């Protein structure tokens, strides 16, 4: 009769990999065969770079005291407030103005390392369009050596309203 | 040991409901206990208005000849070249130009009955935006009386390129 527990991991944590120690509380029958203990246990866990979230981590019979469940942790992606994980890829929503989308603009794409990258656009940018940024993603598990890509996904914000005059011009 | 068979139904067929007769071919042991027949069978099927596709239809032991499988048909939505079914709702993608999206336009929404409906738009239309059209959808099974809605989903087609001059103006 195992037990499941979610393991929250920041996107940067998955980028470089991290040590996460979890505090649990189980039961121990103690020198009686009647009384039960409270005692806890700090289970340490190594999260290897870019682990497809969802990967399971088991701790043998860490459960209670009659046989004790196998306490398992399921890796889960903490929603990040800048990127959307997509496997080894990390999507980056670019909120651009209609003017920018038409007359060209520059996008300072932020990196996991914590740096920025300038990417220029001359041609008309279509809503939905996306520019891939090679290797700016997450390291691939099988080959932590190489990393996935960063994907720019543009959102064109339109103006709220258009003056009676602007209409004329817009032809 | 049953047998499954997909049942292709046009969206209009699901709108009004239809009779669909399927031609199958089974086996019959014949007066021997050795020889086997070829003989077919035209299984008629009543498709009630707006049936959530996927609904199963069984034909008792229509299978072979030793016990014969139960030939079952799974309702499937024929992809329609104008609408996208969404339950009792039918989505309608409106390919509009950026000019139209900004200066207002008129959308002649086509109906399942085979008629058109004019819907006006004054305010700036945003890419992704959608206008619901009450009761223009598919009849609800539980209540064939009332129908679902027709949903307009706009797609703003941007111009391919913008002349060196247009840029200036666009401010």
């Amino acid at each position: 009769p195992p037990v499941t527990h979610d393991l929250r991991v920041s996107l940067e944590e998955i980028y470089s990999g991290c040590t996460k120690k979890m505090k649990i509380s189980h039961k121990r029958l103690n020198p009686d065969g009647k009384s039960i203990r409270n005692e806890d246990k700090i289970l340490t866990i190594e999260v290897k770079k870019g682990w497809k979230e969802g990967t399971k981590i088991t701790f043998p019979k860490e459960g209670d005291q009659t046989i004790p469940a196998d306490i398992v942790f399921v890796l889960k992606d903490k929603p990040h407030n800048i990127f959307k994980r997509d496997g080894s890829d990390v999507i980056y929503p670019a909120r651009i103005s209609l003017r920018e989308a038409l007359c060209g603009c520059t996008v300072n794409v932020p990196t996991l390392d914590g740096r920025t990258i300038p990417v220029v656009f001359k041609d008309v940018i279509r809503p939905g369009m996306r520019r891939k940024v090679p290797g700016e993603g997450l390291p691939l598990p099988k080959t932590p050596e190489k990393r996935g890509d960063l994907i720019i996904e543009f959102e064109v914000i339109f103006p709220e309203r258009i003056p009676q005059t602007s209409r004329t011009v817009l032809e």
